[PDB]
């Protein structure tokens, strides 16, 4: 019994050792892979946060141009209205 | 005659302002559509980054799980080797 039982245990230990070796390598490599994915995730989240501020700036710019456009068009209506009035005064003097 | 000349001077100054305003409006409309375009570009990029974010969060979770799982696989193997070696030693001791 004991001799054959010992040979079976020796075979089991050799199988375990080979798997141990493999796992140790796989753990070294997963650690490298996790470092890359952590970098990638941070970079994309940092970029998204930056783009949010860019978008906020453009929305302010857009709103400002829109306001300017309304202000200018109203100034133009005033000029046009003043010119008609002046011409009407001139028309009275031209006669 | 003088009132007329005054009004003619006024109309000339106004026509200059009208010209200036019409140009300023052309330019604001140009500036406005550039910003609208920047906006469209920003929004497309934001969508792209959202999708890349989702991808990397998935990969993050997958590799974290893989490390947790591998480490427990190694611990199980270490436990099994200790037990097997203990049995081996006992059989030697007869």
């Amino acid at each position: 019994g004991p001799g054959s039982d010992s040979e079976q245990l020796q075979r089991e230990l050799k199988e375990l050792a080979l798997e141990e070796e493999r796992l140790i390598q796989e753990l070294e490599d997963v650690e490298k892979n996790r470092k890359v994915v952590a970098e990638n995730l941070e970079k994309v989240q940092a970029e998204a946060e930056r783009l949010d501020q860019e978008e906020a700036q453009y929305q302010r710019e857009y709103s400002e141009f829109k306001r300017q456009q309304l202000e200018l068009d109203d100034e133009l209506k005033s000029v046009e209205n003043q010119m008609r009035y002046a011409q009407m005064q001139l028309d009275k003097l031209k006669k």
